[PDB]
């Protein structure tokens, strides 16, 4: 049983080939989504759909219910890495398949939604064990739990070398997931891009790229249809709040992007973010890869969409 291609219905079909696909509310679709996806992306050859199978349920089993750092949004984040992979077909290695949408799958692995600033405030257990990148830290180690889980081991038929390659490539791909570290990470690839010494050659270089990739999936709720990116944006402020109301309870006034008290300012609080962040990593990321720009033109979509919010046309 090796002739079991997953199919989905002919709307998903179509529409999960492109940037802007969002995955719906039946959470119980969502494996068979993944599956279709790795299986397109990579081959039916893989990975063992038994191993996988029991992989993708361990995984979902290690997110929490909290109201965005769920298993929707690892879903989510996999299926824009997916579109990237299959409009730049022949740029990625064959590990590199592989590792990036587990990586994805697997990138906030057991999220309390909270950021890395509460943790290190709350004086955390995590925040002593890891100094920076402290979430994404404990991500990593969670998939490596797992991989680790008897029959979980997806990449049991790799090489001893290969394997090391795809663990190494799925924890630099984690650890850039931190958008303390985007920042630089950018503006030393838009630096490489202009200076023509951009070199997808260089493995330090392509780590660089992967890294922009990473973010620009992992923020990828701002390059949807306006209504996916608006109820988005309420379960974002949803646990943006809840840390607020936690720092309050420390005896520290949060940031206003954070107090639920000052609710009237997200609309501006959204602007910045597009111009400081989600536009210029889809400038970057259309620059360096071509064909992913309609990510970069449905952010700027959205920007324009809340910019009429704030003008009261809606
Ligand atoms: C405002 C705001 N909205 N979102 C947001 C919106 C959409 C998605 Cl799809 C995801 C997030 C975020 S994430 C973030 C942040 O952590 N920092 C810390 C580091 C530097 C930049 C600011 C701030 C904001
Ligand atoms: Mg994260
Ligand atoms: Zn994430």
């Amino acid at each position: 049983q090796g002739l079991m291609q997953f199919t989905l219905p002919v709307r998903l079909c179509k529409e999960i080939e492109l940037f802007h696909f969002d995955i719906g509310p039946f959470e119980n679709m969502w494996p068979g989504i993944f599956v279709y996806m790795v299986h397109r992306s990579c081959g039916t050859s893989c990975f063992e759909l038994e191993k996988l199978c029991r992989f993708i349920m361990s995984v979902k089993k290690n997110y929490r219910r909290v109201p965005y750092h769920n298993w929707k949004h690892a879903v989510t984040v996999a299926h824009c890495m997916y579109a990237i992979l299959q409009n730049n077909h022949t740029l990625f290695t064959d590990l590199e398949r592989k590792g990036l949408l587990i990586a994805c799958l697997c990138h906030d692995l057991d999220h309390r939604g909270f950021s890395n600033s509460y943790l290190q405030k709350f004086d955390h257990p995590l925040a002593a064990l890891y100094s920076t990148s402290t979430m994404e830290q404990h991500h990593f180690s969670q998939t490596v739990s797992i991989l680790q889980l008897e029959g979980h081991n997806i990449f049991s038929t790799l090489s001893s070398s290969e394997y090391e390659q795809v663990l190494e490539i799925i924890r630099k791909a984690i650890i850039a997931t931190d958008l303390a570290l985007y920042f630089g990470n950018r503006k030393q690839l838009e630096e490489m891009y202009q200076t023509g010494s951009l070199n997808l050659n260089n493995q330090s270089h392509r780590d660089r790229v992967i890294g922009l990739m990473m973010t620009a999936c992992d923020l990828c709720s701002v390059t949807k249809l306006w209504p996916v990116t608006k109820l988005t944006a309420n379960d974002i402020y949803a646990e943006f709040w809840a840390e607020g109301d936690e720092m309050k309870k420390l005896g520290i006034q949060p940031i206003p992007m954070m107090d639920r008290d000052k609710k009237d300012e997200v609309p501006q609080g959204q602007l910045g973010f597009y111009n400081a962040v989600a536009i210029p990593c889809y400038t970057t990321l259309t620059q360096i890869l071509p064909p992913t720009e309609p990510l970069l033109k449905a952010c700027r979509d959205n920007l324009s969409q809340w910019e009429k919010v704030i003008r009261g046309e809606e």
